C-alpha cells in the first residue's frame, strides 16, 4: 500500500493554550479569561484557543488515515517547543514531511514512526506536536493497510503475543473536585479524580487536614452515588508537590501523612501523584525512590505516581530503573512520536513499573483514540480520559474507543 | 461489497439521561446529581449516565463502518421512546437487525437507510436511537465502499451537483451563560450561545428586562474579547416560550420586544428560538407564522427559530410550508434514520426556510461527526457543536470534522 497524498487542516482541541509565564507573574481573572499582558512569545492573549493540525494520509486503496498534531495547555512554556499555532506549522508539514510520505510504500509502524519522529529540517528536530500527529497518522495507516485495529498493530510490533484488554480509565476533575467527582462516579471512572490539589493552604491544608477531609468525602460520595455496589474505583490524587512542601520533604513525615490518607480512603485504594517536587531530576528520583521505600518497608498500602522531573523516555527509564515511585506517567503529547509511548510503556512493563498512559486536556478526540489504542496494546495500568475538561466527553471518547477495539479484537480471535 | 459482520458495544455519551418528570416534580440538586425518587420507568436514579451503542459494520474488504445509537437527555420522557439503555437495546439489534445487515449488499445510502429506518419488529417501529445509529453506520459503510466522505454520499443522493462548504457552527452555553460565552468567543463559534432562557422571572425578566441586559452584555463581551475585529457571530438565544408567556402571546407586544433585543444586539444579528410555546402544533405554527410576518413587515431583521411542536419530518414540512419562523430546528437524534435529516434539510432549502441541523448534548463524538457531514452535504444554515456541555469538546469534534471533510472534498474536486 502506498501513501498517495497528505493533507493538513488547522483545528481546535479540548482546551486552551495558556501563557503559563503570564499567569505565574500574576495575571488576573475576568470570567473564563485572564487579564494583563502576555509574556510568552507567540501569544496574543493570555488564554487563547488550543490548536491542532489534522494530518490525513490518503492511501492507494482510497482509505484515509487520520492523526492530530496537538500540544499541552502550556504550549511554549519553559522547556517546551514554541506555541503550537496551526498557521506556523502546517507549512513545515506541507513542505518538508508531505514529500517524504507521498509515494511511500507503507512498511511496519515502528521504522516509519521512528523515521518521522527523528527527522530533521535544516538540522533541527521537528516540533513535538508535529511528531505526535504524523506518527498517529502513520499508525492509523498501518492499521488500515492491515485491516486491524491500531492496538493490534502496536501489540504486534511492541508487545508480541500479548492479549489486548480493557485498561482502567483515569478521569481528572480540575478545580471542580466535587461536581466532577459526581460525573466520574456516574460514568464509572476506574480511577479518579486527580483533584488538582495544587496549593498548600487552600487545597492540601497546612497540616494536610483539607485533603484528609476531601479523601473521606470522596470515599463517602462513591458509596452514596454508585449504581453498583461493586463499583470500587482507585483514588488517584495529584498534590503538586504540596505534601513535600507541608512536611518539609521529610520521608517519615510524608509517609505517616500518606498513611492517614490510605486509612481515610479504605475500602478504596490510594495513589498519590507528585508527593514532592524538589530542585532537580536527581533529587526528585531520590525522594520518590526513598518515599516508596519507606511506604513499602512499612507495608503502607499507597502508591506514588511520578510526574514532575519525569518527562522524557530517558526520564521514564531513569525513574523506572530506580523504583522512583510505583507508577510512572507517560506524557503522551510531550513524547513526540507515539512510538515513544509504546517504548516507554514496554520499558515499565519489562521492569514491573506501573505505566500511566497519559495525555493533555488540550489534545483532540482523534489523538485520544490513538493513544488509548497504544495504552491497550501495551497493557498500561491506566489511561487518561481526555481531552477537554467537561469530563463527560473525555470519558466517552476513550471508553467508547476502548470498547469498540475490544469488540474487533475479540471477533478476530474467534474467526 | 457486502457487510459481513455487525458488532454492538455499549458506551457513554456527552451527557446524562435525566428523569424529566422527576425533575419537574421537584427532584433536588445535590452536586451534579438529583435527589429523590425516580418517576419515569426504566430509571434507577433521577440522573444516570447517558448511553450509546456503537454499531460496527465489518465490510468484506476489512473496513469497519461506525455509527453510534444515542438518545436525548430526557430519554423516556413524554412522547419519547423508552429510556435508551444499551442493555435493553443491544439484544434487539443483535436479534432483529444484524441478521438483515449480515450478507447485505452495499447499494446506495438512501434505499438502505429507508429500509432500516422503516423496518418493524413484531409490527412495531424500532427505537428512534437504534434507527439513528444503524443508519449512521450505513452511511459510513457507503462512504467507505465508494472511497469518499459521508458528506459526499449525502450530497450525491440528496443535493446533486451542489458544492460542499463549511456550515456555521452553533455552540450552546447551558446555565453557565457567561463563562461559556467566553469559551465560545475564544473558539470563534459562528453562532452562539443558546443561553438556556427557560424561566420568565429569573432569566427573561417579567418584562424581558433580564434578557435585554444579557444581550447587551453578550454584545459587549464579544467586542471586548474577540481576537479578530471582523469576528461577527450571529446571536441565537432560546427563550423556551417565555416571550410568549411574558407578553400573553400578543403578536405586536412580542415583536416590539424582539425589536428592542435586535437593537440591543447590533452590530450582531439576532435569532430567537422558541419565542412562544403554545397549546398545540396548529396554534404554534400560527403564532410563529404571524410573529414572523409582523417582524418581516416591520423590517426588523431578527429571525425566529422553531423548536416546540416541530418534531417530525411532517412537522418540518408543515412549519416550512407556512413560514412558521425563519429557521426550523432539525432534531437529529429524534428523527431516527439519518436519511430523514437530509430529507428535512432539503425540504427547507427547496422552500426558503432556514435549516438548523441540530442534535443533543447526550449523543456521541461519532454521531456528531456523521450528522455534521449531513448538514454540510445539504448546505444547512448552521450545525450544532455537540455533544457534551464542555463546549470545547463539541466545537472541536464538529469543526475539526468539518475542516477535514472540506480538505478531502477540495482534493477530490481537483483530481
Ligand atoms: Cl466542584
Ligand atoms: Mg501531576
Ligand atoms: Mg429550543
Amino acid at each position: 500500500m502506498k501513501i498517495v497524498d497528505v493533507l493538513c487542516t488547522p483545528g481546535l482541541t479540548g482546551f486552551y493554550f495558556d501563557d503559563q509565564r503570564a499567569i505565574k507573574k500574576g495575571a488576573g481573572h475576568d470570567g473564563f479569561t485572564y487579564t494583563g499582558s502576555t509574556v510568552t512569545e507567540g501569544f496574543t492573549q493570555v488564554r487563547q484557543k488550543g490548536e491542532s493540525i489534522s494530518v490525513l494520509l490518503v492511501l492507494e486503496d482510497g482509505q484515509v488515515a487520520h492523526g492530530d498534531c496537538a500540544a499541552v495547555q502550556y504550549s511554549g512554556a519553559g522547556g517546551r517547543d514554541p506555541l503550537f499555532l496551526a498557521k506556523d506549522f502546517i507549512p513545515v508539514i506541507e513542505k518538508e514531511i508531505a514529500p517524504k510520505l507521498i509515494g511511500r510504500e507503507i512498511t511496519n509502524f515502528k521504522p516509519m514512526a521512528e523515521e518521522f519522529d527523528k527527522m530533521t529540517v535544516n538540522g533541527n528536530r521537528l516540533h513535538t506536536a508535529i511528531r505526535y500527529g504524523i506518527t498517529q497518522a502513520i499508525l492509523d495507516a498501518v492499521a488500515k493497510t492491515r485491516k486491524v485495529t491500531m492496538a493490534e498493530v502496536i501489540r504486534d510490533e511492541y508487545n508480541p503475543g500479548a492479549e489486548i484488554n480493557a485498561v482502567p480509565v483515569f478521569a481528572q476533575s480540575g478545580d471542580d473536585r466535587y461536581d466532577n467527582v459526581d460525573k466520574m462516579i456516574i460514568k464509572e471512572a476506574d480511577v479518579l479524580p486527580h483533584a488538582l490539589i495544587n496549593n498548600v493552604e487552600e487545597k492540601l491544608g497546612l497540616k494536610g487536614e483539607k485533603l484528609l477531609e476531601y479523601v473521606k468525602w470522596l470515599r463517602d460520595r462513591i458509596i452514596k452515588l454508585r449504581v453498583r455496589e461493586d463499583y470500587a474505583p482507585i483514588f488517584h490524587i495529584d498534590v503538586y508537590g504540596t505534601i513535600g512542601a507541608a512536611f518539609d520533604v521529610d520521608i517519615k513525615a510524608m509517609a505517616d501523612y500518606i498513611q492517614t490518607l490510605a486509612e481515610a480512603a479504605k475500602p478504596f485504594h490510594l495513589r498519590i501523584e507528585g508527593p514532592m517536587d524538589v530542585e532537580d531530576r536527581q533529587k526528585q528520583m531520590e525522594a520518590m525512590r526513598d518515599l516508596r521505600a519507606e511506604l513499602d518497608g512499612r507495608g503502607v498500602d499507597a502508591e506514588l505516581v511520578a510526574d514532575e522531573w519525569c518527562n522524557t523516555v530517558e526520564d521514564v527509564k531513569f525513574f523506572t530503573d530506580n523504583k522512583a515511585g510505583h507508577m510512572v506517567q507517560i506524557k503522551t503529547p510531550d513524547l513526540g512520536g507515539v512510538n515513544n509511548i509504546a517504548d516507554a510503556i514496554m520499558y515499565c512493563k519489562a521492569n514491573g513499573m506501573g505505566a500511566y498512559c497519559g495525555g493533555t486536556c488540550n489534545e483532540t478526540n482523534r489523538s485520544a483514540e490513538v493513544t488509548t489504542n497504544i495504552g491497550m496494546a501495551c497493557g498500561a495500568r491506566q489511561v487518561a480520559a481526555k481531552p477537554g475538561m467537561g469530563v463527560d466527553e473525555g470519558m466517552m471518547i476513550v471508553k467508547n474507543e476502548m470498547n469498540r477495539v475490544l469488540a474487533l479484537v475479540g471477533r478476530r480471535k474467534k474467526l
